[PDB]
DNA sequence: TAACAATAGCAAA
DNA sequence: TTGCTATTGT
């Protein structure tokens, strides 16, 4: 019960933010921003409406349109009319977009590996065990 | 390995769950979690909107909204930079520093609760190890 | 005929 | 940025 406890939590918070910043930069190698990547992730398992996209990531509708426009011009997704109500527009991922998405996943996995490089396989297991308990408690609380 | 990826995935889950609960609890002080983070950043000196948006990885507009709320509640104020009077720096007020302090109490209580299954030693061990993860991310971010 | 979606072109001030 | 407004499709 020391100030070390709040330090663990704010360090975890700092890691999330820094990782997000670094992943965003590395995604630039595929000409994608982190959001562009998230739109591809969301459409990877099926077409989605613009509203679903905006709500899904708590982002403005406009930000979603810009991302889609960029992805469309890059041939990563296409706007298509909803077959059940052709007045609606769905964002559908293309084969290229799907392959670009998978490369984004590889970039993430590589970064995630790199970042824990100073830890041995045993330290990794130990850490995972400890923070998994932290996860369990916060989820029980914030249910 | 997958365990290494699992660490980052678990950290992500913890952050999202913690952010959600902190937003709920900080509401007691009429603060959002982001408002709190803005206060936290300006507690040690004035900061620019761009700076705030980058550090917490959020849109610059979100910072604006947060800032407006904080300013109206008289927790922060926008003042011209002595270096360049055309660049606005977000400065915190004594009231904001006192409000921030109350936010730390809430944060500390949740932190103690959430790490409750960990002994003092385990805490030191976890903290040392994840501190290395963060330091590693920063070296690579240069 | 009316109503519901989306979009491009005009406003706001 | 938001918020109409006229127009094309369902």
């Amino acid at each position: 019960s020391n100030e070390n406890r709040i330090q663990i939590m704010s360090t975890i918070a700092k890691i999330y933010r820094a990782m997000s910043r670094e992943l965003n930069r590395r995604l630039g190698e595929l000409n994608l921003s982190y959001l562009d990547f998230l739109v591809l992730r969301a459409t990877s398992d099926g077409p989605k409406t613009m509203a679903y996209l905006a709500n899904r990531y708590f982002v403005t509708q406009s930000a979603i349109t810009a991302s889609v426009d960029k992805l469309e011009e890059m041939g990563l997704v296409v706007r298509v009319r909803d077959r059940e109500d052709r007045r609606k527009i769905l964002i559908e991922i293309t084969e290229k977009g799907l392959e670009t998405f998978n490369k984004g996943i590889e970039i993430y996995k590589k970064l995630a590996n790199e970042v824990t490089g100073d830890l041995s396989e045993d330290e990794v297991i130990l850490v995972l065990d400890k923070i998994s308990k932290i996860l369990k408690r916060i989820e029980e609380i914030s249910q």
